[PDB]
């Protein structure tokens, strides 16, 4: 009984939020549609703070899905305040568009470029906005915006409560970027759903509502949660900074023995956020390592299967020497 | 003892607010500067609304100063939400570039192009935000603008505490074009003081603000006050609207006639903001008109005055047939 694509993502807890789910459940069962889950070129590479929205990515087409990746050559020139204590440093349009195309190369292998018509899109939308006229932007576009819903929008308020966070005009127009990223996207693409991180609600859900003003067409937002670790420390956060998707900035070999580090309690957990193994053999591996006297073989799966997803049979052989 | 410019408009009621008005002072004394006063197109030509801030602009031409008239050729293609109920209405670039080159020469006969070093420049902001790509705005200019400030800015307070009025993106961004506005002018031709209306003063702070962030000049500004009746009552509204500047949309007969109806309690008030009567021979005119047993002679005086001004000898001729 194939429940349905969202019902299962659920089960993997991998369901934060989404827009009308029953709309959406029943769009999926007309056919195959196009989804878009985007990436700011923050640095030369992604890390694992964007491996979960981008295996979903996966997981979609694998349902038959066609995966649009977006890179923000553009978004990634202003930057995203969503749930961020500070500015973020603005970086020059020669070094983004050079991080632009290394994230690019760095997402294709994730994702099947030749399967049919759902093959998967690369987009920037430096594309429509890298010429944009300020004048045009403003009307064409921020005419649709009220500035009192886009205060009180979760991803920003606490930036706006303040004595110790102020934001920007450059970050608070972020929120519209990305809102018609979602409906250019629509227009061209025939793009219906957005993924993303958590705190990427109110940038998905503000393009939802601008692809009904402009054209008039009702499309879907879901997003992952934010990765957790039982201790509370911060997920994908090391000694060394951040765990880079990129062989020359974290070695497949680290990337391994990242994956083995993994507590007992997130292990499981780990399995189902960032492999494809079914629900029922990790339910069975979970059920197994608690009635063996063994150490349990949870962490070495994980490892293995990330290791291969992210940097292949060549990467899972380098972690071994 | 001309004790000084500011001094004198004080005098004739003409400034409603002054950033640091000793150093402005001083300023003057030095030499003479070059100033601007904005103008947006929201309609084919200007109107009584518009009058006191031009004539200020002569008064301080006469004064030795080079005036800037700026025509909103971008600004207007935006709408000033300043002190405004509700959100203006968005014409079209079509339109409003015709509307431009109205309101350009209908302002010149006001200012003095021909007279050496203080000549009239004529100034439109399409000139550098027309073809401004609008993640350049975001970025150079963005960055430099405080969200939090931006919301308690009094022009615009009442719109986001709403139940009845809310404000667009579009219109929430008005006052960084008109802020940069002035920091171009600063830097091209040497603009330090920007004057406007009343309902101007957070758009002209925010020109001095930026001028500082972006060019490390001190410059100033200087708003004129809203112009009130005693009874109350709108100024420059009429039964059929606006009184129009321009001949062909309001005679200079009818406009003659607007002054003639100036009640008593205003005249001698309106002869001080309108016309360039000295403040001794306002004072005397009112004196003669108190213990004449005659009608006051001071609305007489003051349509000749203003109609001349605005529709020169041919106007005032025009206003006896
Ligand atoms: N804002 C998203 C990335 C993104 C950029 C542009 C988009 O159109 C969509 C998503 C993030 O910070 O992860
Ligand atoms: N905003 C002003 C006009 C103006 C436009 C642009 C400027 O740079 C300055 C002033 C008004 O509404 O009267």
């Amino acid at each position: 009984a194939s429940s349905n694509l969202i019902k299962q993502l659920q089960e993997r807890g991998l369901v934060a939020q989404v827009t009308d789910e029953e709309a959406l459940a029943e769009r999926l069962a007309q056919g195959p549609i196009a989804l878009v889950c985007g990436f700011d070129p923050t640095a030369d590479s992604l890390h694992l703070g964007h491996l979960v929205p981008l295996l979903c990515l996966k997981r979609f087409q694998q349902a038959g899905h066609k995966p649009v990746a977006l890179v923000g050559g553009a978004t990634g020139l202003i930057g995203d305040p969503s749930f961020k204590a500070a500015e973020r440093k603005l970086n020059t349009e020669e070094t983004v568009q050079e991080w632009v195309d290394k994230i690019r190369k760095q997402v294709a292998p994730f994702l099947d470029f030749d399967c049919g018509e759902n093959s998967a899109i690369a987009a920037n939308n430096y594309d429509w906005f890298g010429n944009m006229n300020v004048l045009t932007f403003l009307r064409d576009i921020g005419k649709h915006f009220s500035v009192n819903q886009m205060i009180n929008k979760e991803a920003v308020k606490q930036r706006l409560n303040r004595e110790d966070q102020g934001i920007s005009f450059t970050e608070f127009s972020y929120n519209l970027l990305q809102g018609y990223d979602f409906a250019c996207l629509n227009k061209q693409y025939g793009v219906v759903l957005c993924i993303g991180g958590s705190d990427q609600w109110g940038n998905i859900t503000s393009g939802i509502d601008l692809t009904r003003r402009l054209h008039q067409n009702q499309v879907f937002g879901l997003t992952v949660p934010l990765i957790t670790k039982a201790d509370g420390t911060k997920f994908g956060k090391t000694e060394g900074g951040a765990v880079w998707l990129d062989p020359k900035k974290t070695s497949p070999y680290k990337f391994y023995q990242f994956w083995i580090n993994t507590a007992d309690a997130d292990v499981y957990r780990f399995l189902k956020f960032f492999t494809f193994m079914s629900i029922e053999e990790i339910n069975a591996l979970e059920e197994e390592d608690k009635n063996s006297g063994k150490a349990p073989r949870a962490q070495y799966v994980l490892a293995e299967q990330v290791t291969r997803l992210v940097h292949g049979e060549e990467g899972l052989q380098a972690a071994k020497r």
